[PDB]
């Protein structure tokens, strides 16, 4: 999922939809925005893309100087209308809460149960709905400390924008998982997921949001407040690897770049002899120009990814598909004929992907294909967020390097050292990990888990089929 | 737009949607099937996306053994619902004909004007419609002769595919101006504009349709006959440039292949010292890697696409616009920000593009932007097809390339030769021009046009605004 | 199918949509739009309700002072879009045509047959069609005198709008089969298949357009002429016993009023003792309330048609149906239990809702059901239009009035004899039929069917399903 | 708004698609179904008409043997998806719940003003929500004794579908304020706001639903408890005189029979010398029918409305609509003209209906309209539901019904008294009111009204415009 919001601008939702366009990658499955100005929250959302939401006649209905606005992925695409953020909770003699969350909160279960007995309802199968419950039963003075400690009851992964008729309120986790950013726009203020979406709007960046750090931005300002000093940096690693679009900056460690060196480093831990390198369309384009960069052989495009493959294509019939016919990725003959082929791709979490790529650059006549991944294998769930899961197998879990290496079909597999991998993304934070987390690869988590936690995915509520 | 065609497979309307949207970048304006049992003819067309278009409950419907396929392109995104091909024209005790074209007849309005002279009544704008007329008041005793005949009456750029219950023909002009090839899926024949819709589908290259060369393709099997052995091979230029699927390859050549060498011809051209080497998102990367590798010069991101604008898309008002907000495109500061880039594209036409990447890549930080365009200027009009021509002002018709780098502001500008474009292409055919149509870029068409000759796109129906 | 027509107006297409609008219930399966400024027609059409067609956004496109539309009847609801109408045909250096058709030529086969012997493609199996390649094919020196021509060889029913840039030309059949009527709206004069269509518009009615009679109506005024002077005045019966809507009035005899009067007759033809009358929803209720007016006998509202079925509606199972599931009508038990119903009905053609509709009325406690229906039997088919005809089984073609009566299951059944049908109408014209066309009773028609005269419906294009 | 449910039939969720169909025109602002199969609970709702709501597809996903759904009025056709009943509430580890109210409660501003006090947030402006609240907090042992006592708190007018995974809990307030109905359908029971929705779908009525009762029905049958003894019967009078379909039995009075009575009583009141009776389409159809019989006047089809004026029709701008062009209602010449006319409405409540139905009448050419209402003046205002309520200046608070003949232009106007009314309906009910809701005439409200009581509409949450 991703955040966007924007503060002091007279037309702060038709920015919010551009921002939320920039961050359209990072979940097709809902999108919302809510617009206060400064009387009232008005909002729009709804399942599906920016564009399918917002088909206009709906930008129209949002007016406001200041926004927040949501991208919501769902594992299983459908989990409910109920589920689309930012969810707006309304209170008359009292003001409206608007609230967006991208992360995943670790004793949420735990949290609703002991809800539900204070005597409270759930309508949305949302961690944001559980923060909503916390702030209004909170004996704090003030909404800037009732939500200050309502984060102290929360454990786990965590982007919030929280926003009323006159400030917003930001909150990143003590372990900053997940990437927040602050930029100006004038005098607007915006916060987003990745910066990307302040190159797409003309907003200059400012600088990104200490882990357990909360702004309050409103009329006065920008306001900066710490809920907790104790903090442990463990940015997600995959958001470098795999997650980020290639122009945002995280920590001022742009992802193109970093990805490169990613392939740069897996050079430099595996080279082989082969005669093209290809990379597989959209995710490990980077890497793949940086092997190649390091390793001399010829970059080429040895696959093609369709661009108009959506929820309306239709997918081919068994039959179809054994007899030939390929869906989103072909393998190009026209340069992989009769070469030996390497395949850089930025992780194997199921092994499907590479398996179904190894057989379509054999069948195109790649006589080698060897396997080289930017990734450490990742064998641990990942507990911080539906984006960030898979409620599908790891291979990792149960194969080994050659047993994978064996599935795919690669002549050849390898991945990068996790030692690689911190030494290719290049923080300067000092301690063992620079600052990140590496749980999925390792099995260390950054955060306790509990027994009650359960795999994000498994809090849905709509069946959609 | 592109054609797609497959007698014998009894699944032949579901294979010519996958066939058509591997070809859908050759156009989005409408798609349409007809497809035969050897009894009837059934079909389905409509304005937009195939997606759109074949929603389903649709595809269903269109059933048969044989099929035939077209994308269309429309520069006045609209045209018409009839328009819109396959064109169906019937007759009881005579039979229905299903007609798809990719080209542009540089003679119809001519042979229009003495049709309707001859009592004609015409309901599309279509030059496919001209050719049905034509046949039907044929006296030649055959349908295949009638065709063969009728053939000879047009002038300029045809790739046709035509099916009435029982057999399908396919011809290809004289020059060979647009391309088609054949290959076969088991017993299936199948015909496309590019190979990279028998890759998509898992059929077998056999070869190129001939120029002058008609197929009748039926349950026999594929009979050949050349209704003119006046031939002079002149493909487009632009294919291998700019309009194909990087991994079809025209005339055995390979598309990405080609545009990498042309990226490396530039090179030797005209080498700049720089610091990145950056393509134009989609169009042109190849180009970019060639000249890149060819350079030393590292291989960026430079500039990133976003995936999902569209027709849907909210575009941005002047002043948002003028406030900094970017719609499909915008350069990435991490990496050009400080550095000398070299910004390789494919073409310039307007001119409109490259001015607005020069001012993006220099508002996120370049410190020179030297752009190298892997094409001789177009300085003059295309009459052989909609999608290979503009309604636009071509600048090099005015402007020498120092006033084309003024007005785009670049800090150089440099085009390939004709020397160049030839040698890169690499065709190996005994002639000045290697059997391209040079013609946007020389002035020299292979083909007449006469004074009444009218520029593809002048011939619309509907106002759609 | 209904057809308007308005010129001189510069809200033209709009007025022509709400005219079209009060003709809806002619035809639910497509509707179009063509309307002239003096330079171009613009056009927009599809299948569905005015309504769907005409979400809007579309009216805004379709501009001018004259229009002409069409409402389209299709049987099995469907078609294809190619027989939507109004027809356009254009012709560069020499005008466009847009044309619209209410009625059915019975020797349409015969000069379709002729045409294409001529060289003439069909792409559509529209009437319109034919009469589009007639003017053409016309030796003739001027549009009037083509027209008027072309008219001559026409044999069947027709009302024709034919419209260019800048005239609209009318022209009514012989025998007058199908109704036309003229209107003045200010200056504008406007011309309606019925006159409810002139009441929704503010238009005043002028006077009926003769059988034989053709119009030309442009900016100097309206002129008539007559195309034939051989007339034999015979118009639909059925328009008159339940296809106008009720507020219309033919030949000045006003639709409720007649149809009242028709149930006055049926009461001193039949009078039966009974309890409660009721009609069905909205067929024929003036023909109940006439009958129970008739009678003395109250007029109850024993049946009910639900407002809200329609293509969109899913149709109970044949297991929930047998369950007992109502579709759109349904017996209103607390009116008819105990009772003993006369249930009038406007006419029985396939036999099957009188049987539903008794069976209801039984099952909701009726203890006897007298269906009146006012229409003699319906026997023979019928020519000139699909919106009179079937393409099911008529039951008094083989069954006796006993047979039908056992067959439904009433307990007494009555039809109107065609002396009281001419009777109760009450035209004032001298001959037998009172200038009425009564084949479909008694077997005679009004015009000579040719062995190759098909049923309309026969005439189909599209498959649907 | 309109509730139907069913417990025990396993095509349950398609029976209550069909019941809440029969029950569309209590509301057409959105439709939802929730089914339970003994293990869960599936939903799917959304705004708009049932048909649009479930296109399908969408029906076909709710499975089970027990279902609730609702249809809903919303006065400015919007308010948002989170108003669309039946609202549907979960806990893990303590079972589903699904709501669906028709009424209005007179202190729920109380009542949330109080639950909030308490530490809750709501999500929607619903009461249905209240109550939910209300449930989970209350301090009861089992779900029954829970519901029992919150019932307890509600002032105002209330009929509640609450279901389980297991239970369907049926209440109707001690005033009976609305009705509900039981209904058997094989060994299903069967729970509607109409009986029409039985006889459409093939169950048989049992009894109404006691005010002040509670039933509990579920797989051992149906249980019965009176949460409230302390009763005052005041049905609504409208239900009676407008708002209920005329095939519904209201406390075993048959609707249109009833309205015709109405139509009596009006005659032997207000009896008048004139030439036809007409209704208006749809609403005093049945009373127009009694007045005529009563008055030996013939009863006429003096206006006809639009089947087809929908969401998506087009309205005429002022200048059209100046011009002359109707909407939704026109008057008929052929029925009118130079008649003396009588026009009977079942109520007057802004008076523009009526001002625009007299004027139509004159523009057809009537001498004389006299406007009969079989309703007191509305000059008080409904707190018991939105479907009852205008919120709309009522024209009898200020004006009389001379200064009403006036406004709206009658030659004449009379409305039914109090005891025409009580009279013409014919409850025997010993009391003043005859167990009727007289309040929006009388002022005399069965029901403490609070300082804080707004009017329904006032409770409105999306913007809609
Ligand atoms: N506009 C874009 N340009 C290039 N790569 C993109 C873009 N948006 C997202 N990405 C990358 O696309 C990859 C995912 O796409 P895919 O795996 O092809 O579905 C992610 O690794 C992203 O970083
Ligand atoms: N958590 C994730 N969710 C979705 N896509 C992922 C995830 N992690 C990585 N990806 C993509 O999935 C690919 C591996 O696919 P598979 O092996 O089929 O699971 C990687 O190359 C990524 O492009
Ligand atoms: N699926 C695809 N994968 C990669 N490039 C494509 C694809 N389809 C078309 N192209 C290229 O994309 C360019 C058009 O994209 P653009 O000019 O960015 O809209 C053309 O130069 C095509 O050769
Ligand atoms: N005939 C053409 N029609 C459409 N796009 C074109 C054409 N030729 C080249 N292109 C694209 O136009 C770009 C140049 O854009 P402009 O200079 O704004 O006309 C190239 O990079 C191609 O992507
Ligand atoms: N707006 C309308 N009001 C009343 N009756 C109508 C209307 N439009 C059409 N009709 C009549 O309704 C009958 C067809 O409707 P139905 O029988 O309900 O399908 C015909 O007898 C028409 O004359
Ligand atoms: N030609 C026709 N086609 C369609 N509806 C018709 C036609 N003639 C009469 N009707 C209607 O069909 C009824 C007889 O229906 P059925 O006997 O089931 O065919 C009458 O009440 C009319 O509403
Ligand atoms: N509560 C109400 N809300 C909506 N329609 C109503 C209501 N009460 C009566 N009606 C209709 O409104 C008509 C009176 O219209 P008007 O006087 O313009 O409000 C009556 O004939 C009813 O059909
Ligand atoms: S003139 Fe240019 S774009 Fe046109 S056919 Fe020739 S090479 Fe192609
Ligand atoms: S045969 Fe019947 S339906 Fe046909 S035109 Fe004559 S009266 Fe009308
Ligand atoms: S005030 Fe009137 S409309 Fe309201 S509940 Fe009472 S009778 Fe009904």
């Amino acid at each position: 999922c991703g955040v966007f919001g924007i503060w002091g601008h007279e037309e702060a939702p038709q920015i919010t939809y551009y921002g939320l366009h920039s961050l359209q990658h990072r979940g097709q499955e809902g999108a919302g925005i809510v617009a206060t100005d400064g009387e009232k929250l008005t909002a729009h959302k709804g399942q599906g893309l920016i564009t399918e939401v917002f088909q206009n006649g709906e930008l129209s209905k949002v007016k406001g100087k200041g926004a927040i606005g949501h991208v919501r992925y769902a594992t299983a695409g459908g989990g409910g209308y109920e589920n689309v953020q930012p969810l707006l909770f309304r209170s008359q003699n009292n003001g409206s809460l608007a609230l967006a969350h991208n992360g995943n909160l670790v004793n949420a279960t735990q949290l609703k149960q002991q809800l539900e007995n204070q005597g409270s309802i759930f309508q949305t199968s949302s961690d944001t709905e559980v923060l909503a419950h916390l702030i209004k039963r909170s004996g704090h003075f003030t909404l800037k400390d009732q939500i200050k400690n309502s984060l102290s009851m929360l454990k786990g992964a965590y982007a919030f924008l929280i926003m009323t008729e006159t400030e917003m309120i930001v909150a990143l986790d003590p372990n900053g998982l997940r990437p927040l950013s602050i930029g100006m726009m004038g005098d607007a203020y915006v916060v987003a997921s990745e910066t990307c979406a302040f190159d797409v709007v003309g907003a200059t960046y400012l600088r990104e949001v200490e882990p357990g750090e909360m702004l309050i931005i409103n009329d006065e300002g920008m306001k900066s407040e710490r809920f907790s000093m104790n903090i442990n940096r463990s940015i997600c690693s995959m958001e470098y690897i795999y997650f980020s679009r290639p122009d945002s900056n995280i920590d001022g460690i742009n992802v193109h770049s970093a990805r490169k060196n990613l392939g740069k480093m897996l050079a430099q831990e595996s080279a082989v002899e082969a005669d093209v390198v290809t990379g597989v369309p959209d995710s490990s384009i980077s890497a793949a120009i940086g092997y190649a960069e390091a390793t001399g052989i010829p970059y080429e495009l040895g696959l093609i990814k369709n661009r108009y493959v959506g929820r309306t294509f239709i997918q081919p019939s068994q039959a179809l598909r054994e007899q030939g016919v390929r869906m989103k990725l072909s393998a190009v003959r026209g340069v992989v004929e009769g070469k030996r082929v390497v395949m850089v791709d930025d992780s194997i979490v199921r092994g499907t992907t590479s398996r179904r790529i190894v057989t379509m650059l054999r069948e195109a006549g790649a006589t080698e294909v060897h396997v080289k991944i930017s990734s450490p294998p990742i064998a641990h769930p990942c507990f911080y967020g539906i984006d960030t899961s898979t409620h599908e197998e790891l291979i990792a879990s149960s194969h080994s390097v050659d047993e994978i290496r064996q599935e795919i079909g690669a002549d050849t597999l390898s991945f990068l050292s996790v030692e690689g991998l911190l030494k290719g993304i290049g923080r300067k934070y000092d301690d063992s990990n620079c600052g990140q987390c590496l749980a999925c690869f390792t099995g260390k988590y950054p955060t306790e888990i509990y027994q009650d936690t359960v795999l994000p995915h498994v809090k849905e509520a709509v069946l959609t089929k």
